[PDB]
């Protein structure tokens, strides 16, 4: 009586029932479940997530080298969430946030709750009190690395020179997740890479439903003079869709994730926009000869690149 595929399913089902939808899943599988998500502001990355954005009520971690593009995405999330009429809280602990830029990304700073904790404990706690209030859609934390314990913030000797930070970070998540689910608020934990872990990413890794690995990969020289930098995000972990997908998206200086950029990329691979010979075209239209000229084309003739986005939106989701 051995039938693998029938015996496998029964097992898989059990596996999912004992540990939750997504415990295990074939890699090239398509997903009925839409969740309800917060657009990552990166169409590519969105598809890359397989639900069109950051799932809600889950602990997300966006890690990666400095200036890779983590924040911007975390900020875009916020902005979107707020358009959907959601309230957002920024548990700042690095003091870098540029509200100005943030508004340019569409964030409504004036309605954005900001907190700058005195300690790691406080920082996580303050965020917990807010989470379980239920009034939030998304709550971003800046720099897991900065969630330094109190005994360390205050002057405490190199005795009980423990593995204390990550501890703090586990207990805090052990209880904040439960509420995030009940609350359905999405927690984006920005965790940045170092010197020479993060002493606190050890816990996260296991408590995060989604873990994006943000990376810098190119300087958009364009007309041989800097505009912005191209980014690549790997979805190393996804418990709401098949993991390991990949997306690339532009981020010009001063500007956030380039919509037209996205369009001209996703367009090409998905072939609605056919072009090569170092030139670009759509439905026979002369877009221009460099990704930039094109980006600009779309940026200007708003009408086009709208039917494209459309055309692309259809074929995917
Ligand atoms: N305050 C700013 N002013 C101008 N450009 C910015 C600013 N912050 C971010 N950017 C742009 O957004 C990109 C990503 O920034 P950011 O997300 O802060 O890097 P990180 O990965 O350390 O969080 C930067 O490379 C730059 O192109």
């Amino acid at each position: 009586a051995p039938d693998r595929e029938k015996a496998l399913e029964l097992a898989m089902a059990q596996i999912d029932k004992n540990f939750g939808k997504g415990s295990v899943m074939r890699l090239g599988e398509e997903v009925r479940q839409p969740i309800s998500v917060i657009p990552t502001g990166s169409i590519s990355l969105d598809v890359a997530l397989g639900i069109g954005g950051l799932p809600r009520g889950r602990v997300i971690e966006i890690y990666g080298p400095e200036s890779s593009g983590k924040t911007t995405v975390a900020l875009h999330a916020v902005a979107n969430a707020q358009a959907a009429g959601g309230i957002a809280a920024f548990i700042d602990a690095e003091h870098a946030l540029d509200p100005e830029y943030a508004k340019k990304l569409g964030v409504d700073t004036d309605s954005l709750l900001v907190s700058q904790p005195d300690t790691g404990e406080q920082a996580l706690e303050i965020a917990d009190m807010l989470v379980r209030s239920g009034a939030l859609d998304i709550i971003v934390i800046d720099s897991v690395a900065a969630l330094v314990p109190r005994a360390e913030i205050e002057g405490e000797m190199g005795d009980s020179h423990v593995g204390l930070q990550a501890r703090l970070m586990s207990q805090a998540l052990r209880k904040m997740t439960g509420a995030l689910n009940n609350s359905g608020t999405t927690a984006i934990f920005i965790n940045a890479l170092r010197e020479k872990t993060t002493t606190g990413g050890k816990a996260l890794k296991f408590y995060a439903s989604v873990r994006l690995d943000v990376r810098r990969i190119e300087t958009l020289k364009d007309g041989t003079d800097a505009v912005g930098n191209r980014t690549r995000v790997k979805v190393v972990k996804n418990k709401v869709s098949p993991p390991f997908k990949q997306a690339e998206f532009d981020i010009l200086y001063g500007q956030g994730i380039s919509r037209e950029g996205s369009l001209i990329d996703m367009g090409v691979e998905h072939g609605f926009i056919r072009k090569s010979g170092s030139w670009f075209t759509y439905e026979g239209e002369q877009l221009g000869q460099g990704k930039e000229n094109a980006r600009k084309f779309l940026l200007e003739n708003t009408d086009v690149a709208n039917e494209i986005e459309k055309k692309i939106k259809e074929k995917l989701g």
